[PDB]
Order: structure tokens, then sequence, then C-alpha cells
């Protein structure tokens, strides 16, 4: 798993189309790497802390892994 925890300024992802619900987040490595680059996603600065929620089924409809980590 991934697990990333976020640092000061750091970019998330989360898929407005895939999200389970909006605290549902990606890393910069897994959203590139994942299904949700093609779909309509949204880029919200981390003021530090959380994590890549990369393989969490229970935070996506579809495509919980990426291509790294599946
Ligand atoms: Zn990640
Ligand atoms: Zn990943
Ligand atoms: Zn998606």
């Amino acid at each position: 798993l991934c697990g990333r925890v976020f640092k000061v300024g750091e970019p998330t992802y989360s898929c407005r189309d895939c999200a389970v619900d909006p605290t549902c987040v990606l890393c910069m490595e897994c959203f590139l790497g994942s299904i949700h680059r093609d779909h309509r996603y949204r880029m919200t600065t981390s003021g530090g802390g959380g994590f890549c929620d990369c393989g969490d089924t229970e935070a996506w409809k579809e495509g919980p892994y990426c291509q790294k980590h599946e």
C-alpha cells in the first residue's frame, strides 16, 4: 500500500466521479498512475497531514489502485 502522509503544500487529488466521499484522496504519484486522471478530478493543496487512499475499496467506487500499487 502507498500510505503516503501528505506534507505541507503537497497537492492531493480526489476524483469527483469515483470518490466515495470528499475525504477520499490520492497522492500525486497514485493519481497520475490511476484511471482518475481521465475523470473529473479536483486538486486541493494539503496543509499537511492526512494520507493517500490508494488501495482502499471503501474509498473508491472504481479504480481503487493505481498502476504502481495494483
Ligand atoms: Zn499514494
Ligand atoms: Zn498507488
Ligand atoms: Zn475516477
